[PDB]
């Protein structure tokens, strides 16, 4: 909408106070003119029809409990675009300020988050599985993330490069948990996940095999349920990347670790000059290892780490 910009605050999900930029025209309105082309934030009002409403509010400050999933959207979709500007000179999904839009109180109960092909989704949880989802900055990122492997790669979602896919929405969402450094860690949805279990998560990336999902590729999903697997098998190469920034020895095989920033960099090339619709675990790692000989040279250390967290989950 055509209006001034504000600056609202208000309360997250998890009770955090927060500054969220808005727009003044009667109402204030959940769209930040900040960064890019927007972010825009609405409503779903419990239903299933999308977008919904764009957000609309009176007084500028958002404390109310109905308020906090669509603060946290609206909030972590910016910090997630500052990352990909800031650190790969990425700007918005698309590369070019599309718009980014975000739709909270979908459904009822509703216990995930998705991309539709247009915009951001996220349910409520039913207060059991999950709390509103968009309370994960990794969350929020993941989904954003999606939107991004849409516009390059381009995965398929199923079988590998839907398992890569994954592991690339993983990947980043910890990516800019870290960039927004509070309570960052190598779990996925941990803030919103389970509230009546502490210290548990949705899947892990230091240890897949946790909640269940492999980490070497001879433990491989090979059904149909899930795509394929896709939230199964992303362990393999969520446990690949983990190695690559952190180090450790996994099934013997000791790794070298180069830390966040050079995996980060060495994703993101992968994924915007290299992967393809349909790669396989064995085309991603040819394409990080090329990554990261454009990065750093071919006798690099990075290269060789590359190649042992690769061999250390069974991906030749
Ligand atoms: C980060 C996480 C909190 C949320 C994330 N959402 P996502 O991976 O983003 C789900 N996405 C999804 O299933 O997309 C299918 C689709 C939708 C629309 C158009 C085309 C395809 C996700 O992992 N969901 C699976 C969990 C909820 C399980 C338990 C496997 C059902
Ligand atoms: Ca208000
Ligand atoms: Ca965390
Ligand atoms: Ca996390
Ligand atoms: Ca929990
Ligand atoms: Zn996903």
């Amino acid at each position: 909408i055509t209006g001034t910009s504000t600056v609202g605050v208000g309360r997250g999900v998890l009770g955090d106070q927060k500054n969220i930029n808005t727009t003044y025209s009667t109402y204030y309105y959940l769209q930040d003119n900040t960064r890019g082309n927007g972010i825009f934030t609405y409503d779903a009002k419990y239903r299933t029809t999308l977008p919904g409403s764009l957000w609309a509010d009176a007084d500028n400050q958002f404390f109310a409990s109905y308020d906090a999933p669509a603060v946290d959207a609206h909030y972590y979709a910016g910090v997630t675009y500052d990352y990909y500007k800031n650190v790969h000179n990425r700007l918005s999904y698309d590369g070019n300020n599309a718009a980014i839009r975000s739709s909270v109180h979908y459904s009822q109960g509703y216990n995930n988050a998705f991309w539709n092909g247009s915009q951001m989704v996220y349910g409520d949880g039913d207060g059991q599985t999950f709390i509103p989802l968009s309370g994960g900055i990794d969350v929020v990122a993941h989904e954003l993330t999606h939107a991004v492997t849409d516009y390059t790669a381009g995965l398929i979602y199923q079988n590998e490069s839907g398992a890569i896919n994954e592991a690339i929405s993983d990947i980043f969402g910890t990516l800019v948990e870290f960039y927004a450094n509070k309570n960052p860690d190598w779990e996925i949805g941990e803030d919103v996940y389970t509230p009546g279990i502490s210290g548990d998560s949705l899947r892990s990336m230091s240890d897949p095999a946790k909640y269940g999902d492999p980490d070497h590729y001879s433990k491989r999903y090979t059904g149909t349920q899930d795509n394929g697997g896709v939230h199964i098998n992303s362990g393999i190469i969520n446990k690949a990347a983990y190695l690559i920034s952190q180090g450790g020895t996994h099934y013997g095989v000791s790794v070298v670790g180069i830390g966040r920033d050079k995996l980060g960099k060495i994703f993101y090339r992968a994924l915007t000059q290299y992967l393809t619709p349909t790669s396989n675990f064995s085309q991603l790692r040819a394409a990080a290892v090329q990554s990261a000989t454009d990065l750093y040279g071919s006798t690099s250390q990075e290269v060789a780490s590359v190649k042992q967290a690769f061999d250390a989950v069974g991906v030749k």
